[PDB]
């Protein structure tokens, strides 16, 4: 068949109630984020650009900071003041 | 399961007899308002829009002014002339 | 800051004594309903779902019919037989 | 047209005189609650948060417990001592 | 001019009330989904990865299954229990 | 290291209350849209395909028209009738 460029989306789901610290250190660990399969994930994969969805709203690139690897953690500052039931959807575009 | 948008209602109950000052400074402190659990609350949470129920009647947005934080206090002007047994129900829609 | 979903409540207050016609044509005009500011409003805004409060009691969705626009009018059938001093509180949830 | 978020309110009306048991088992069955159409309903639908209106007064979240499904029943403890003519208005916000 | 890689997004809009069957067979036909033009579409086009938006919330890759061709149908299990007015937005990234 | 294809997402945030004109001329200027940094932007960059998010809902390609350059403006018809507080999120995929 005709070869086409490879592109894939990896989506991790969690809640704002599974964070650590307060202030600019509020981070959701990669070991507390369910991936696109329905199980507890292990590591955030490498990406080119990522999208953060707080309660279904696409957030800008200044309100989040994500690190890959087994010890990865998405740094969402200001999330401590928000409620603990707000869903989080982190989408990685691996190309 | 299917992820759904998060929405929650926080209801605080008090009476008009637990206010301070007279005139437009009549305010019910957040430390004298029982939340939806049956205990003395501590701070009014962040919201998007709030509803005030004076004796079960939904009041407009011009007869009340609510502030969040530990030092929060709902400013209900004109409540001094009313009776001290009138129930107050403050509903916060946290989305 | 973190972007949050937008939601707002528009409340219009009037009385059953400012209606027109009898039977199923009893309607309260949008030009005779005070909005949440304390002045005579002009038009019922667009909404997703609306709540009607007759004397502080939440009515079902079968006892009222509301139309938007400058010529809007909430159609409350059977209100002619009721007293003319019954307050009306119409709440629109604009999301 | 512009797509907007979907939100709907389902209101069920009954009286405190149609309950079963005494104490903390006082429950109003879903088959004895008239929905927002004016007929006998069948099942309480799924929701995100619900509001209970006893005689037009918004009750907190600790004085009621609602279950969905065909065998649903709102558990209102302490309602046996109250009168049998007190109206009940259960509002479900399905988002 | 400078040649750039080609990428396009195809968005189909429908509601959960236009599904067939119950359980894991709940599927929205491609002939009942309005495409990004405002008309009734005919076939789901070929893609590399697809995103499903239930009520504006990005769903994971385990709660949906989409097939292309004229007889295509997005298989969304568990949608029968949900309301019939929930919007559906299916985005195909054709690269 | 291994060279990978370049892809980037540019997100601009504004509100429906910062538009000009009525009807099909309702446009949000590029000088009144905050980019993904938190400051007032200057020009919409070149893209391949763009996504419009009205109140967190992904809109089709027929309800918007975006122009690049310093004088760029996203043409969203029908937004005049909507509320002025509805957030707008414009995502450009520059590949």
């Amino acid at each position: 068949p005709i070869i086409q460029p490879f592109m894939a989306s990896r989506r991790f789901t969690s809640t704002l109630g599974a964070g650590t610290g307060t202030g600019a250190a509020f981070a959701i660990a990669a070991t507390a984020c369910l991936n696109d399969a329905g199980t507890t994930a292990t590591a955030f994969p490498t990406f080119t650009y990522y999208n953060l969805y707080v309660n279904g709203i696409l957030q800008p690139s200044v309100n989040s900071s994500v690190t890959t690897g087994p010890t990865g953690a998405i740094t969402i500052p200001g999330g401590d003041a928000l409620d603990g039931g707000i869903p989080i959807t982190i989408e990685f575009i691996v190309t």
